[PDB]
């Protein structure tokens, strides 16, 4: 129930507008940047591409999905990426089921429509294209974001 924190994150930057008239659900990289706003997290800024280039430069990198929703079930926030020839795609890893006992669940926006949008039930092995989603680069942020339990 860790990351809680970040489902919420996720939940509220749903319908936000990172960048003005661009809804986040049509926007992969605005719907991060929302969700690492409301977590006070860091950000390189910019596109998909763009924000992939500055997470591979400064982000640890996880192992494999399993670690990622590990990682994500501590309440860190993990970012799943791959830098795209025309276009990349982010998305926010969440705990629960591997996909195929290999990809997480998560959290995403994207400019293609429902393919690349999910509210926490599709994982990034259905999101990315089968060529695809075994080169996804998992990066976990140097602290977790979460807090604490409620003390009362």
């Amino acid at each position: 129930s860790l990351d809680q924190c970040i489902v919420n994150a996720c939940k509220n930057s749903w319908d936000k507008s990172y960048l003005a008239g661009t809804p986040n659900k049509d926007n992969c990289s605005g719907f991060v940047q929302s969700v690492a706003a409301e977590l006070g997290v860091p950000m390189p800024r910019g596109n998909a591409n763009a924000m992939v280039d500055g997470l591979e430069q400064s982000w640890t990198k996880l192992a494999s999905g399993a670690e990622a929703a590990q990682k994500a079930a501590q309440g860190f926030l993990v970012i799943a990426g791959l830098k795209g020839r025309t276009y990349g795609h982010v998305a926010v890893v969440i705990s629960g089921p591997l996909y195929r006992q290999k990809y997480p669940m998560c959290w995403c926006g994207s400019i293609a429509g429902a393919v690349g949008q999910s509210q926490g039930l599709k994982s990034v092995g259905q999101v990315w294209n089968r060529t695809d989603r075994d080169r996804l680069n998992y990066y976990v942020y140097s602290l977790a974001s979460c807090s604490l339990p409620r003390a009362s």
